[PDB]
């Protein structure tokens, strides 16, 4: 396996850690944060959201014990200080969300990794990858510094795809309604964007976002062509994406699921996921696909206009995507 | 000036009363509802959304007493036993949510009231009326049992009126985020709608909104043109109107937000408000008007896809409106 | 082995139902609710609270199937109408929330079953069992409606036993911080207790719980002695009991801490349970045991007044007693 | 009067404002915090728990415009470079949570300032209030550096006094089953408390507290006579106190509760409350006492095991105390 780094161990960095403990190619060695051991094995076996750790943890020293191997771990703020290449990392998955940036992210090659995985929308990156949507684009060459992009919008770009490649999407905006994250604050506190400075279990919190724009990043074809705002809301985990789409081909809702299904069941499989049981967010806690089709809202109007609604576990879904990545990079020579 | 009666005095009814303290045209004299004064007194004095009553509130016998001035309680689970005739009752606000059906609505005209205004789509209603949008349809000889329609359909009604009016709409889609409301389930319950059977402060949980067709009641030139959906969440008041609509004439954002705000100035001032402040929904609690324009959201691609967003508070606003719908009714002859 | 019929198929019968397929010697054979096989297949599939049902589920007919297993399904709001005898039915687990009377519980005998297990403090019940505490006291000839107490009344009972014994209680309160519950309101409506009646998301309210005095069903010693409120708060499940008691005899915490846990491991291992781990409610969402203490929270003055704190899953841990209920109750003969 | 200026423009910081808004003793006239003036301005206008500021806020350059006054800004997070004497400020209250100990609140001093009130329990402080209990215990020469206590043990002390002087307390623990706040986390991060780190509208919370320690600052004969904890819960502000003590008098419910109001109506009236309705947590939302009695919760076993509740608004409670205090120290001369 591949000996993997994870740079800012949080809800992505530690949800990235639990999938990697059930992916052969992968084994993550090192984690780094802001604080201690005691600290990180607490909150890694004990999990708001995800439930008690299947897995036996434990503190050595300075290191976690995880199902008897030996996590190191680091706590520094600069990662230049992070002498991954010491240890054999290969891999640095960077979601501290404080490095998406290049010359921020690249700083971890400097300390002696081959690749870093961005957790986020990135600037400067060499490329930014969906799985099921564009890792062939992937140059294990020319690609050092890339972005797994957005939760949303790896929700987004596979059911888009689906739709652009077997109907033709002319423009569409989207929604995701979307629960809080770290981003936001508990009570009023000073933010850059003046909605996520508000108590965010209290209130529907509208949010830009570059998800929908981000999906041309993945689907060149689809530039100018989408666009979308996010709404967060009170739940801590599992997100949703509406999407209002013009099509080129005049289309039924049966034709539309059935495309949607078909690509779930096939060339997509464990990315896209087809349900037409009539379910809720907390039904999707802990799903591990990318998106999955609630078949029950799909509608149209003028056989032109469809409203296509995709569920994601925004926190596990991205995070296996990353594992997945990590996987496939190291598939490719390094 | 018109005597009014509220049969279920609860979210809507309680809402009503406080709007209808304000307007000098109205004066409710009794309610209705499945429990003792006392209770309705507790009820109305303290409210867990709207607060503390800002008026005096006692109980005498079998009777409320608001500011000393008495108002009936009547307890009558069947509506063909409230005689509104012997006490003067002209306009009966039908908002238990079980006498939608014009069967049972009618039943308050049997018992001697002269119009009934239910709060909420109806079936076999006489007229249904979106204020600001089509009061001028109201026929008194003709119409006794009238429905508000939903709050959802005027939150949109009026700004779609805008567009189409303006720009012309081609079709379009809309979802409402939208608070929880008694209809929901506490801890996943029996329901009809599946959805709503789940515990309504712990997920995002899409379902129905009665603004999904009905504003072609109050639109007809919009019949067959727009669907939608909404998305239950937890918060306990305060909803967000997210519509995507292709237009006939190109447009750009500031034409769209221009048409928006002259209207909300204008012709729809008191219905339709504008805003370009980056709020949440907690900011909108207590707003009286029926659609609040979130500017900021506005966007436009190919000139021709247009997404509008608008705040409503879903108790608030709509309760305000049954009480100009009351005082208009009253106006055109008793 | 023992053919088990479950009424009221909700939080408690569902949970029990969960409970019942871990259990050798409980069958559950037929369950009656208010509704058709396809909600109750969908409720008992996906839970808000303890996610997807471990379980292959569908529906034949007008019944449930549950790994190839036929489970009845009635909808009979009288329980007079079960013909529980028709289906050879011994135990019936009356879990509505209606039937806590003798003579509405009865029926279920009536109606042909052996015994009746009320899932709440009773009214005229032959007896009041809490597992751990009084089992013994049962007696198969004279015993035929029987209640289970309630969670909290099984979360404070077992530790008060070894309090008891151990020290000695002079007098003691408690309060237990709880979760909300589908015996509260969504928004502000009618209800009995003027403190259920408000929205139970939105705030910490005080009201009443079954385990003040009903310890003294259990503990006969303790008549008189305890008392004491609950405080429902914005959370789904999971509760916790704060006792604060005076003592007979002088002791220090570590004394308290060690008693607790030797009675965890020892005698009422399974029943109570000991924790030096510094963790929240959602820790212990599906924890089975009734009890488990908080040992960082135990805490003395003067060596004679000591607070005890222990968590319990509110649905999970008794509906698990309700099962080793049903289990003993076959044990000693139908 | 007496110039003040706010260190940390936060949930006290800004509700410190708001009740100085109201004194003619005081005036704020400038406040610092990590942002610019639009930010601040954007906050203090609108709030998500206690709504709209019900004044005109605008900013002029650098600074904040209220009502036409302007409140200078500055966004030092050095408290040495804060300049206070340059501008008059003579009060400082020290609302950042960071500079709690003596040394660090003491530069407000060297930067010119006369007076700082820390708002929270401090270390070194020269002597700690709580407004109603032992104000008179502050000495103008001697005491500079003055810490308010807790919002908890504001609400503790009053009813504490009054349970002491009038039966006397043996010994007693509390909870505070508590809102959340800023010293949370959204979703489980590092913390140095572990219980504190966990998603803080998720669960129930147990915090230890040194509030009922504190009391003894404030009431010396009750030194080593308390204890207690608090329970962080999942709403937003507001909180309530659970005492259970042992008294040297032997009481009926009806005396304590009546030894309670006649304090709440006559010595400790604006400070204690009393209150014989069945209230929630919602209620008391912008309420400005320090501690309202839940009459109805009182509750006595054997004459001797007393039980008090009671309620209050933790950020608005004690700001309003802060400023209290604020004017109280200027009286004394300054
Ligand atoms: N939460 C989500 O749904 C989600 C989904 C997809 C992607 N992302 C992205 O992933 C990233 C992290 O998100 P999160 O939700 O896990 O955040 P988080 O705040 O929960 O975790 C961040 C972690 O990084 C640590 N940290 C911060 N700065 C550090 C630094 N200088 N060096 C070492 N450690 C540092 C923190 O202590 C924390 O544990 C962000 O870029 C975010 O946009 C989040
Ligand atoms: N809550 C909203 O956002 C909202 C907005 C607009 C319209 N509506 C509509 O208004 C209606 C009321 O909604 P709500 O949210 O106020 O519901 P609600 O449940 O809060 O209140 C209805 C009230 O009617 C009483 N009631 C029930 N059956 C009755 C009967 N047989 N006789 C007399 N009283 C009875 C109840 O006791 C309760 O107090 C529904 O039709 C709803 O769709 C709701
Ligand atoms: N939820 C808990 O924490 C908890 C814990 C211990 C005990 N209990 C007790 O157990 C009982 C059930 O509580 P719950 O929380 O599961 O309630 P619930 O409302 O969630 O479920 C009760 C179920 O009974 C059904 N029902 C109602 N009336 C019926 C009738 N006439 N015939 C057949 N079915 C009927 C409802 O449709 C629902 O499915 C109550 O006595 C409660 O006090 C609750
Ligand atoms: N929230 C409550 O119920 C409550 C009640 C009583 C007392 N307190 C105490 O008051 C203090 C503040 O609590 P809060 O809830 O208002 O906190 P908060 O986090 O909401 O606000 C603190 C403010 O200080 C600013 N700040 C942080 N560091 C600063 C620095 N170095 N210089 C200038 N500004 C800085 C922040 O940006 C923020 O605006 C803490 O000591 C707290 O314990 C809080
Ligand atoms: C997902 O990556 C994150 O939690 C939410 O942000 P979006 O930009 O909506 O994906
Ligand atoms: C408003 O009337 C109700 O709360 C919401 O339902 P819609 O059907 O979305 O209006
Ligand atoms: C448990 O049986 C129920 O959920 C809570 O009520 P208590 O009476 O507090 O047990
Ligand atoms: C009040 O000061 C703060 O919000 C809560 O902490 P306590 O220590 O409970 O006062």
């Amino acid at each position: 396996a591949v000996k993997v780094g994870i740079n800012g161990f949080g809800r992505i960095g530690r949800n990235v850690f639990r999938a990697a403990l059930k992916n052969p190619d992968i084994e993550v060695v090192a984690v780094n944060d802001l604080t201690d051991a005691n600290t990180l094995a607490h909150l890694l076996k004990y999990d708001s959201v995800h439930g008690r750790l299947d897995a036996e943890v434990s503190v050595n020293g300075n290191n976690l014990v995880v199902n008897g191997k030996e996590i190191i771990v680091k706590a520094e703020r600069d990662p230049e200080n992070l002498a991954w290449g010491e240890i054999g990392v290969d891999i640095v998955v960077e979601s501290t969300g404080r490095f998406t940036k290049r010359e921020d992210a690249a700083k971890h090659l400097e300390a002696g990794a081959k690749k870093v995985i961005i957790s986020a929308p990135a600037k400067n990156e060499d490329i930014t990858i969906v799985m099921g949507v564009n890792q062939d684009k992937y140059d294990p060459k020319a690609h050092h510094v890339i972005s797994n992009a957005s939760c949303t919008t790896n929700c987004l770009a596979p059911f888009a795809k689906v739709l652009h490649e077997q109907f033709g999407i002319v423009r569409g905006m989207m929604t995701t309604v979307h629960s809080y994250t770290n981003d936001q604050r508990i009570l009023d506190l000073p933010h850059k964007d003046l909605r996520r400075a508000r108590a965010a279990a209290e209130s529907i919190i509208p949010t830009t976002t570059g998800a929908a724009k981000a999906v041309a990043l993945v689907l060149p074809e689809l530039k100018g062509k989408l666009n979308g705002m996010a709404m967060r809301v009170p739940t801590p985990n599992v997100s949703v994406v509406d999407l209002v789409a013009e099509l080129e081909k005049e289309v039924t809702v049966e034709e539309v699921n059935a495309a949607l299904k078909a690509a779930a069941e096939g060339e997509l499989k464990g990315i896209l996921a087809y349900s037409e049981e009539p379910l809720v967010s907390r039904d999707y806690n802990g799903s591990t696909v990318s998106s999955t089709i609630d078949a029950l809202s799909t509608m149209v109007i003028d056989g032109k206009m469809v409203k296509v609604v995709s569920w994601y576990d925004n926190e596990t879904g991205y995070s296996h995507r990353v594992v997945d990545l990590a996987a496939y990079i190291a598939s490719k020579g390094l």
